[PDB]
């Protein structure tokens, strides 16, 4: 089961309660951070179905209704301009409440984004509010609509799509624009085929300008031109970063977001002990990591000692920090190939390739989905693996670091040794032929290794 938790923000009181439930009332005993900034339990003792909704209520949390088609609303967790988080989080939470129960055809995903960071992967979402600020205060949002990554193997009527720019709106019209987008999707969405009901398909059927025009009419606003924004990356800021005031944020890399006491690495007990002394709250990131947020400088050495000792600060390569996998087996009923349990050893092999070609300090945004529903967001990666059968994946290449391009399929239905043999060849070509600061995804496009995806509804499929 899964929780509503806008922006990933969770208090220490809430953390201790979900930690107790996980340890005592689930089969796996783990807390799993998701890439939509919330958490999951796995294998709830069906003896404890009622107790989980009361445990959650006991600390001020609610679970979504699965008939309810909205999902968790994301918000940039660790903005470089640290003062912007409070206003942005406030709006993510406002949008979240405003869309709580208008029955939708398909599920609906929303984000609040703070440039230059695209950690929340806006182009995977139906509705995106890109924050624009003046003098350290929010003034409004650029609206991008119509992203979604789910596809069906072999079905060229399905496709991943990035999101389309509509225009800028002042802060005052946010809730109105949000509802206008939702109801327009609700009314114009396909009533015959579930598989065609997503906003990306509606937008392609009626045209972007037709959809934008209806949203303007319903919201009683006109869109201003887009105000300038640029993204520089999608990773988390692992380690200490200086927040506002004398506060500090410690971002901890958690492999697969899986929080459990392991031999010599008591990740779950360490976070408990941190929770009990930490003066602030936690932030779950869209990269399945955890921020100890708002640590006063005086408290840094105490927090870091616990995290150090528990294994929560074991150093990993930049590659491993920028790699992700969905849950997949053993718990997902839709899974086709391993993802979570495949990734650690697969990145071991990638680490070796990266060292052998002398690029062990750089990274390739690399992701694995266990099936083409796309939960791992493989369809926005530089290198994406999409599960097809046990041990077999479609290999996609040619996304970019900032997640604004769909990678085209490169090789179909191949095994891990075959994937590694191909990546070895390509990483070597990249190591020697790349220009200054050129990403691997961009390189495969430039070197003619793969043709880019320019208009996915039309040219994703060869
Ligand atoms: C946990 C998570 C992956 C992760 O490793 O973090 C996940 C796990 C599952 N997703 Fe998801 N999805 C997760 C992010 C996503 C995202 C990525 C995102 O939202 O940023 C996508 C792709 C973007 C998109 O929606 O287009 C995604 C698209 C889906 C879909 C396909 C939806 C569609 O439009 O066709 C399904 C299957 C379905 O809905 O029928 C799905 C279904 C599932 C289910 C519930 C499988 C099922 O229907 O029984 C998975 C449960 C596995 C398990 O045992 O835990 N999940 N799923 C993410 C939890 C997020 C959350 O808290 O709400
Ligand atoms: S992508 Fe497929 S396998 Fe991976 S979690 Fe989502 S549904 Fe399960
Ligand atoms: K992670």
């Amino acid at each position: 089961l899964r929780c509503r938790l806008p922006g990933g923000v969770i208090t220490t009181k809430q953390w201790q309660a979900i930690d107790k439930f996980a340890g005592e009332n689930t089969i796996y005993g783990s807390i799993r951070l998701t890439n939509r900034q919330t958490f999951q339990f796995h294998g709830i003792l069906k003896k404890n179905v009622k107790p989980v909704h009361q445990m959650l209520h006991s600390v001020g949390l609610d679970a979504l209704a699965t008939n309810d088609m909205n999902r968790n609303v994301l918000c940039t967790s660790n903005p470089y301009e640290s003062q912007l988080h409070a206003e942005a989080y406030e709006w993510a939470k406002k949008i979240s409440e405003h869309l709580l129960p208008t029955y939708l055809p398909r599920k609906f995903k929303t984000t609040v984004v703070i440039p230059p960071q695209n950690d929340i992967d806006l182009h995977a979402n139906d509705m995106n509010f890109v924050a624009i600020a003046e003098n350290g205060k929010l003034v409004g949002f650029n609206l991008l609509v119509g992203g979604g990554l789910s596809i069906e193997h072999g079905n060229k009527k399905t496709y991943a799509r990035t999101a389309s720019e509509f225009g800028y709106l002042p802060l005052e019209h946010t809730l109105a624009v949000a509802e206008a987008v939702v109801t327009t999707q609700r009314d114009w969405g396909n009533r015959t085929d579930r598989k065609n009901a997503k906003t990306k398909y509606t937008l392609e059927r009626v045209g972007v300008e037709t959809f934008k025009a209806e949203v303007e009419r319903r919201a009683g606003i006109k869109f201003e031109p887009i105000r300038p924004y640029e993204f520089t990356g999608r990773g988390d800021r692992i380690g200490w970063v200086k927040g506002i005031d004398d506060n500090w944020h410690l971002t901890l890399f958690i492999e697969n977001g899986r929080i459990l006491d392991y031999p010599a690495r008591p990740l779950k007990t360490g976070l408990l002990e941190i929770a009990k002394i930490h003066k602030g709250d936690f932030r779950i990131t869209a990269n399945q990591n955890l921020i100890i947020a708002g640590v006063p400088e005086s408290e840094k050495a105490k927090i870091e000692k616990i995290a150090k000792e528990s294994g929560l600060m074991n150093a990993v390569t930049p590659q491993r920090e920028n790699s992700m996998a969905c849950v997949s087996f053993p718990t997902c009923p839709l899974a086709m190939a391993e993802a979570e349990r495949f990734l650690p050893s697969f990145i071991d092999n990638i680490d070796n390739l990266m060292a052998k070609h002398g690029v062990s300090d750089e990274h390739i945004v690399m992701r694995v989905a266990g099936c083409p529903n796309g939960c791992g967001r493989a369809m926005l990666a530089e290198v994406g693996l999409v599960g097809k059968a046990p041990g077999r994946y479609n290999l996609h290449l040619g996304g970019n670091r900032i997640g604004t391009r769909i990678p085209r399929m490169y090789k179909e239905n191949i095994t891990e040794p075959e994937i590694l043999a191909s990546l070895d060849e390509l990483i070597g070509r990249w190591a020697k032929e790349r220009e200054a600061g050129e990403g691997f995804g961009d390189f495969t496009v430039r070197a003619g290794i793969i043709r880019p995806v320019l208009d996915p509804a039309r040219d994703l499929w060869d």
